């Protein structure tokens, strides 16, 4: 393997994660120690995926291997202050099980990950579990890939971004760096990060990854995950799901950074259960499916509904964004409300369409995954492009919408349950 492509390692240290993880484990330590859950990751569009699985059960292993070190935990006592010493206190003596938590297998073909344990010692396997899937088929697929492609093309949007805020005259872009979970490898996530710092650090807000916040003195950023609000349907009434979801982070930490998303079920769930307490508390919302235009202004119209200046709020949007839709959105919302750009594959994963020697054009692995359960109940995203609805019970979910007025297909619905019992 070439040593500016691949580092030896594909995971750098258990800091080598989004932030929310480590940030949502300590809400769930404090919470919720005794809550099991169980994650599903899907992987698609990959022939002969028989042929990953060998490196990938090679690095699942290896993640029992892995500990916080003293300067780990030194580094989120300076700079995760809303930590809590108890719990980084525990962290000490912290490891995975994966021999106990993690099965895979090749259903018929797809790779299908399942991870199942106690919520707070399983958490954290998201994000290194899909930066290692992504990374071994980098390895094992794209291993011919010119070292220098990655900077090269990051560099050449860079130039264009630059002119185009010059030209158009925008004071307000930001970009909150997101693309551990997808990226081609940890040295090009590495290497794109240290070129961001280099080239735009007047605009980088920070990254979501804390070994990287770490290595370049850049601020960890997190948002909570869907699933902090999806594991309520299963622990309270799930109407009352979202509702203790959003109060619960805030009675998990003095200040920590309150960014919630939106579409865990619908915008207007979402909006009936922000109320004024809610909506001052939070500093912001996260916009992550449907139109962001629409969502932004919906957005704006609650907050001075409620009496907030929305200019002193932020949105992080990071549904699947590149330079020029982020552009377009910093046009729309100057002067509004704040902003920036959770930007993940587009910036570590991206080779410009790439064709191999064979002439097959680069495309990141299509990776999915989901909390699909927890306390050995059901539990559910919607969001707000309806057909993304995702859960394991089709009964479950059919309830879940009546709960929240969500217009239920039946006809639909008696396709899925006819299925189902087949």
């Amino acid at each position: 393997l070439n040593p500016r492509l691949f580092s030896p390692h594909i995971i750098r240290s258990l800091l080598d994660l989004d932030a929310y993880k480590i940030n949502m484990m300590q809400a769930i330590h404090h919470f919720y120690p005794d809550v099991s859950v169980r994650y599903e990751l899907i992987v698609r569009s990959e022939e002969d995926a028989s042929g990953l699985l060998d490196a990938i059960r090679q690095e699942i292993a290896h993640l029992g291997t892995l500990r916080f070190s003293d300067a780990d935990i030194h580094y989120l006592t300076q700079h995760a202050p809303h930590l809590k010493a108890t719990f980084l206190q525990s962290l000490r003596y912290f490891h995975f099980v994966p021999q106990e938590q993690v099965e895979m297998g090749i259903v018929k073909q797809q790779l299908r990950i399942s991870i199942r344990g106690s919520w707070r010692d399983t958490i954290l396997y998201e994000t290194l579990v899909m930066a290692i899937v992504s990374e071994v088929r980098s390895r094992q697929r794209w291993a011919e890939v010119p070292a220098d492609l990655p900077l090269k093309v990051l560099k050449t949007k860079l130039d264009q971004l630059k002119a185009e805020i010059e030209r158009r005259g925008i004071n307000n872009f930001s970009l909150t760096e997101m693309g551990t979970r997808r990226r081609f490898s940890s040295q090009v996530q590495r290497d794109v990060l240290a070129c961001l710092k280099q080239e735009i650090p007047q605009w980088v807000l920070g990254t979501s990854n804390y070994h990287f916040a770490r290595e370049f003195d850049l601020k960890p950023i997190g948002t909570i995950a869907h699933e902090w609000f999806m594991g309520h349907q299963a622990l309270v009434n799930e109407r009352d799901s979202q509702q203790v979801a959003l109060e619960r982070w805030l009675t998990a930490f003095d200040g920590m950074l309150a960014i919630a998303p939106t579409d865990t079920l619908t915008i207007d769930a979402f909006l009936n259960d922000f109320n004024r307490h809610l909506a001052n508390a939070y500093d912001g919302v996260r916009h992550d499916s449907g139109c962001p235009f629409r969502w932004g202004d919906k957005m704006i119209a609650h907050y001075q509904q409620l009496g907030i200046d929305p200019t002193t709020k932020l949105f992080i949007f990071s549904d699947g964004l590149d330079f020029d839709q982020a552009l377009e959105l910093c046009e729309y919302f100057a002067g509004r409300v704040k902003i920036s750009f959770g930007i993940g594959t587009f910036l570590t994963n991206d080779l410009a369409n790439w064709r191999n020697a064979a002439g097959v054009e680069y495309r990141p692995l299509s990776i999915v995954i989901k909390l699909a359960e927890c306390q050995g109940r059901p539990v559910a995203k919607i969001s707000d492009q309806p057909e993304k609805a995702m859960c394991e019970d089709p009964i479950f979910l059919a309830n879940l919408k009546r709960r929240f007025n969500i217009e239920l297909d039946v006809d639909a619905l008696i396709q899925e349950l006819r299925h189902q019992k087949r």
